[PDB]
């Protein structure tokens, strides 16, 4: 109930995705990912309009190696990271798993290597609505609690800096 509406307050302006297909689904993994395409666009307009623009995300040629940046605001100071994710085979049943390599072993809430470790909720919040959550969910839902959390702690534990530029 507080679960399901704090969701729907997050994702409910994300188109919805519809195909169960995976990076080995040959043309029903492309149309997975136009799903995956027109959601992440769309989230990324919604975001512009609401002052909160706080990434870009492009893949290789078949749609199984994501790749960018993220922006994270603290006291009106924007820090930027290099994200990356595989895709997984069993796709979009199983969650990708994000890394933020230039944070690796600088919190111990994120695993060697550099993948965020998110807490025991998101897990089953998206296996309770595959095939309907795709990458912009995980960027909505994952990530971007994570950085609300993370950023701020390390900021203060002195462990990331603001290069003056």
């Amino acid at each position: 109930s507080m679960a399901d509406e704090a969701t729907r307050r997050v994702v409910s302006e994300i188109p919805v995705l519809k195909t169960n297909a995976g990076p080995r689904d040959r043309e029903l993994w492309v149309q997975r990912l136009k799903e995956e395409y027109q959601s992440l666009i769309r989230y990324v307009e919604n975001n512009k309009n609401a002052d909160n623009d706080w990434f870009r995300l492009e893949s290789n040629k078949e749609g199984t190696r994501w790749f960018g940046k993220c922006w994270y605001i603290h006291d009106l100071l924007k820090y930027e990271f290099d994200i990356e994710f595989d895709i997984p085979i069993t796709y979009p049943t199983t969650a990708p798993e994000i890394a933020v390599p230039e944070l690796d072993g600088k919190t111990a809430r994120m695993y060697r290597g550099g993948k965020i470790c998110l807490t025991d909720h998101f897990k089953p919040l998206w296996a309770r609505n595959v095939p309907k959550f795709g990458l912009a969910h995980l960027m909505a839902l994952g990530l971007g609690p994570w950085l609300a959390v993370e950023i701020p702690d390390l900021i203060q534990k002195g462990v990331i800096h603001h290069k003056e530029k």
